[PDB]
């Protein structure tokens, strides 16, 4: 069947298919005590959109402006952001608008398949893959549980930060130990953190003889929601490599952050030009803990399975194996092209050169630029098959991404 985009509005009416009333994945968590439940939408089979600001791990649990010293000199505060049915409605809207974006491309369209078949590995109760809250989420109704439904991913708004855009993986042994973990997203369509990179075709002083400098853009945010795709992927594979840092001095992997270091994990999900010489040693150690890993669970759990039910089925299509019913082995092959693929050939770089997107060289930016606004339902503005480089608007080759475009709106800070 042929991916689509379940379209909404804010007051759709609740009807538990794709529409509910969603209990926090975090409740449980002291800080998240009386939260919720929130109104969500099934956008793609196992993705939620949930319009609420992020506010449920301990960073994220205070919206105001921090009390302690600022991490992100280009952060911007308003705990009031989110909080009208229109915003929420706008919110609901851009979210669709940008994964239509990124279905627009085959790349895209297969990222979000992978995202949505993906499901996390089960535990096992009487012999059969049987689904808990790694799986699922919760719909509340007048304090009561009506039915649990699958979820793979929940995307709500931003936290403090209203620029900033994060993933979380719900818990955290399965997210790096190869089971995999439920992932929320924590994204914002509408503010962006605009980067600096060289670039020659724009309005220039007739005195400067050398066009060619750094210039301000603007990201895409189908490349920012992408980017989080790919942390969303690694977790969903429980291939998370959140405890180990890359040092750019040594080219050696770390427990421990250092000078000019970068955590793997996010060296991996950007990629580009920092990723092209990692050495074959840690490709490796890589490939191999998670061959460790894999073979460890099927094993000691999926070959404990007795019964074939559909969780079976979407685990034997997420994880290459081969043998039958209690005798199943890694399909080693199979399984190494796949990692592969989802270590070093996803990422956001590579995406949004298939996309005609601009991206920054780096993870790491060399200064802050202040944050904009942009209101991407504006097709003038923004378009699904092009976003902000519109070529019958003369805006291709990334120059609908230079932040001087009258649709980057200032923010008064
Ligand atoms: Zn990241």
């Amino acid at each position: 069947m042929k991916l689509e985009i379940n379209k909404f509005n804010y007051n759709d009416p609740i009807d538990g298919i794709n529409v509910i009333t969603m209990r926090p994945p975090r409740h449980s968590d002291k800080i998240n005590k009386g939260k919720g439940p929130f109104k969500a939408f099934q956008v793609i089979k196992n993705i939620w959109i949930v319009p609420e600001r992020y506010n449920f791990t301990n960073n994220t649990n205070d919206l105001n402006i921090p009390s302690e010293p600022i991490m992100e000199a280009d952060a911007i505060y308003n705990p009031n952001y989110l909080n009208t049915p229109s915003e929420k409605d706008e919110f609901l809207q851009g979210v669709i608008k940008v994964l239509e974006r990124i279905k627009s491309k085959p790349e895209g369209e297969k990222l979000l398949e992978l995202i949505s078949s993906s499901i996390p590995l089960p535990l096992v109760s009487n012999g059969a893959l049987t689904l808990s809250d790694n799986e699922t989420i919760a719909y509340q109704e007048n304090n009561n549980i009506v039915s649990n439904l699958q979820a793979n991913l929940v995307i709500y708004g931003p936290g403090p930060d209203i620029a900033n855009n994060a993933t979380y993986g719900l818990y955290s042994t399965p997210i790096s130990n190869g089971e995999g973990t439920l992932s929320e997203v924590s994204f914002s369509p509408f503010y962006l953190k605009p980067f600096d990179e060289s670039y020659g075709n724009y309005r220039s002083l007739v005195n400067i003889v050398n066009k060619f400098v750094k210039r301000e853009f603007a990201p895409d945010p189908a490349s920012t929601l992408m980017h989080e795709l790919v942390h969303v992927t690694h977790n969903l594979y429980g291939i998370s490599n959140r405890n180990f840092y890359y040092n750019f001095d040594t080219g050696k992997i770390e427990t421990s952050r250092q000078q000019n270091s970068l955590i793997f994990e996010e060296l991996l999900t950007f990629g580009g030009i920092d990723s092209k010489a990692i050495s074959s040693l840690i490709i490796k150690k890589i490939i191999e803990t998670a061959k460790n890993n894999y073979t460890t669970l099927i094993s000691e759990r999926l070959n404990t399975v007795t019964v074939e039910n559909d969780l079976l089925k979407y685990i034997k299509n997420k994880i290459p194996v081969q043998g039958r019913l209690g005798n199943f082995k890694l399909d080693t092959a199979e399984f190494e092209k796949k990692l592969n693929t989802i270590l070093f050939v996803l990422n956001e770089s590579n995406l949004a050169q298939r996309f005609s997107i601009l991206v920054r060289k780096h993870y790491l930016k060399e200064r802050p630029i202040d944050p904009i606004y942009v209101n991407i339902l504006d097709d003038n503005s923004y378009s699904t098959l092009e976003g902000f480089n519109i070529s019958s608007q003369g805006s291709n080759d990334f120059q609908g991404q230079l932040l001087e475009s009258s649709y980057f709106e200032k923010i008064e800070s």
